[PDB]
């Protein structure tokens, strides 16, 4: 019974933290971490970095 | 508040269910589901399977 997205993300981040702490090098740690990065407006940041890199239009 | 592994796996599964339902077939749903699948794989299995040639 997870009610909203904000709470789902917090909980995803807590799970990633746990597995990082107890099984740092596992698949489950790696995937949970990548899931967490995909939960957090990641196309915005990426585009910004692509543009910064081109330097111009 | 995460106090044992079984509980981390349950939270992980519930997160997978939430993103599956709300943002089906998004990167987050896929990765969280896949993490939930691989959470039950023991060390003696994944240590070889990750680098199977």
């Amino acid at each position: 019974h997870i009610q909203n997205r904000a709470q789902a993300v917090d909980q995803l981040r807590a799970v990633a933290r746990y597995f990082r702490q107890t099984e740092p090098h596992s698949p489950v740690a790696y995937l949970a971490d990548k899931a967490a990065e995909w939960a957090d407006m990641p196309l915005h940041k990426w585009l910004e970095s692509v543009v910064k890199d081109d330097g111009s239009l």
